[PDB]
């Protein structure tokens, strides 16, 4: 059918780890879903030490926002590069088919905009990221990535084919940064992106991130910004890593149903302690909370988690179940 | 039902790579299974060069012992930290639900003990490890980890749902160590754990292990300590890595049935040459031996295996099958 | 049945990324399939800078050629080490059962040859590589690896069990090289392999490849050597990595059906954006092209791809489908 005859819906995106409102089960026929993103190059403090990088972002955040559509919707993205930016940007959707995921069609200089449309033919969670020719890993590792979820029109199903409905959804973007270091091991400082470039490339070539963070900074998903849930709630956590492998783990819980490589026509893996999301992939894990308290959600390379930053918290409210776990004899001499 | 009305069984653990006696198919109803572990901080020689580290262990071994129970048993662990130790320890079971896997409830100073109980609600092999707040990766990477296997009550099944019975079981714990190095590349030496700590953290932050070993040392599963089997025997190998990805491979064999991420409600992967066990996970592979001789079981990053230590041997006895493999023309000029 | 009563077929191998002619569906009963490979130690230029290594190859190429047989054929390999070589070589097939995959039976000094036969009992794609005792990772990381595909006798099937037929097949071997570097970071140069050895080992122990390439060199699968297809063609790409994990991704496409760990008795993963092939494994991905243009096929650690070399191109001819993707508003001020 002619695309002009389809309904259109405009979505306004929200900042991760939150996700724009949507329906799991498609309440309309196929639609054109309209999104707008504004590129912002900005300074960001990424750690407790106050290390500050020139970040490249979709819509002001690292990661970029989670977009949500249904299988066989059309995604129409208006991408704006304001004149206050210095660099050329584009966008590649792993969800899309052709033209380097859209990257060949979306090259915008500062002061320019473009509109891309693609059909979301495959259900799953997918990475999107910037990919300007000659400079891809630098943009991606400066924060310019996010994800898109293409739900099956009848929502998610378990390994047997019965409905799985989530009560809450969170989006964790994990970012590897590669801040250049001198012979002494201190982080170098740079006046312009072009003066940063070769040292950025050299730092990348070590394949050793200096920082690995959730939602753009060490401790971004802790304290007042901890994720929350209640006992008995079904939570979907979507987790992306555009460049580097990760292995999410909910300390004190499990992934009840996991799409480790994120594609919903496959049956989920059950009862996972830890699952591997390859670099360049988004995955999704569904868990029903059974106990209250603080949970840590970590990359289970524990060095990456507790020294380099890849750790956040859930604060869970509800009833303690002494059947599931109890202290029989509290620590004592 | 009230837990006090359940049978109780005490298990005495054995040193890896061996596994305490158990039944694959549950011969009783749900039980409380009682385990005791004693923490021992000790010096360990980890390589042929005589490099010696201050190891932190459950029950005197790296890895800690494999515990085996059935789905919906209760695990009751008595954890003892004797006054001869210097550090605070606890335990996190990935098999358990709540309170950071038990870690929030099991903090023991030297001279103290504690008893934790949890219900083993999910069948699979699972990592356990020490996780004291502020210091997790150091304890884990100093050897303080093991695994627990929660068997389905009717034992293991193949991809079709028919019984798979193992004749022998072995437990391979793979340990990444990060021994601090100076500018020249020699291994530094330290008087106390507190004086070691920052250099330990710096060494960890390289993300480059200095040693990757099976059962606590280079060559621990070779020679007189080679694993053994006979042609026609069905062997289960449980393999854990608490911190870092590994990729087991049996040189000369296969994984006939593999749970790469270790969870028994999923059908096994068949005919694997090599399988990926993510950091923070335990996996299980079942193989029926068809040829005699020496087999090497390795992490198939071959640098990790043959230079850094992640290699052991099987010595297999029985009949050579010339149908499966033969030398047609022996090496000659 | 006696092996001498089986038909014999001689195959002459072709240079990757191309694959010798074969039938997907077995047109004969079980056969002995005869292959010959000649070891060649040669100088190779591996990057745009003109960095030159002493490569060790099967049949003059990195990777070695893809061999193709059917389940329960016998593979008979004649391996020739000419007197112009300096080193001892052998071969280990992950497809074979016993004697370290053949490695214990195939040790050939320069001026010697050997013939090994094994039964291909398990369907899948499998790595083969050199594995001389005491020196395995050096040989493997100097290029001495390839793959073998053992097709099911009735060819490939989808997740439901219906036929999947490919129109073209390509073989991508991904090679991690570890060229030794001085304190300044320049690549060292060596007079003989024995003088190279310790520095090779030291470079390997960093676990940081200096180069990660497809088909033996940066840009080997670009330009005039780009892979090709037409819209609507079903392409199988076989991808191996003998030593190190990789995560293939077709920029602008997908893996419609993927065997990430390469073993055909398992159902394929559907609609993958990126898939993890563990070190020591071969995988296979099937894609039907739906759009024309240039596609990049990359390791989706984008540093590994765009800085260290792990990137090639597909040039695809055919009709552009504006339904699947279109530029609505071309980049403009
Ligand atoms: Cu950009
Ligand atoms: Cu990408
Ligand atoms: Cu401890
Ligand atoms: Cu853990
Ligand atoms: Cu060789
Ligand atoms: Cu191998």
């Amino acid at each position: 059918v002619d695309i002009s005859t389809l309904p259109r819906v405009k979505v306004d995106l929200v900042k991760p780890p939150f996700v724009h409102a949507h329906d799991q089960v498609a309440k309309t026929g196929p639609r054109v879903v309209e999104f707008t993103m504004t590129i912002e190059e900005k300074k960001l403090v990424i750690d407790r030490e106050g290390t500050e990088i020139h970040a490249m972002t979709f819509n002001g955040s690292v990661p970029g926002p989670l977009m949500v559509v249904h299988e066989n919707d059309y995604v129409e993205l208006r991408l704006i590069n304001p004149d206050t930016n210095t660099l050329l940007h584009n966008i590649d959707f792993h969800a899309a088919t052709g033209a380097l995921g859209g990257g060949a069609l979306t090259q915008v200089n500062p002061g320019e905009e473009t509109t891309l449309r693609f059909k979301a033919t495959k259900p799953g969670v997918f990475v999107y990221h910037c990919a300007p020719e000659g400079m891809v890993p630098w943009h991606v590792t400066s924060g310019m990535n996010g994800a898109i979820m293409v739900l099956p029109r009848d929502g998610l199903k378990d390994e047997k084919g019965q409905p799985l409905t989530y009560d809450k959804i969170y989006y964790v973007g994990e970012q590897d940064f590669y801040v250049p270091k001198d012979e002494a091991g201190n982080y170098k400082k740079y006046e312009t992106p072009g003066e940063a470039y070769e040292d950025a490339v050299k730092a990348m070539r070590t394949l050793t991130p200096t920082h690995i963070v959730f939602n753009g900074a060490v401790g971004a998903l802790t304290g007042d910004h901890a994720l929350t849930a209640a006992v008995g709630e079904r939570v979907l956590v979507v987790h992306s890593q555009a460049n580097r492998d990760t292995r999410p783990h909910l300390i004190g819980g499990h992934g009840d149903y996991v799409w480790a490589t994120g594609k919903f026509r496959n049956p989920p893996d059950l009862d996972q302690e830890t699952w591997l999301i390859p670099g360049g992939t988004a995955g999704a894990a569904f868990y029903t909370f059974r106990q209250p308290g603080v949970y840590a959600y970590v990359n289970h390379n524990l060095i990456e988690a507790f020294e380099l930053g890849a750790a956040g918290h859930f604060k869970v409210t509800g009833e303690w179940n002494d059947d599931l776990m109890t202290s029989v004899v509290k620590p004592a001499s």
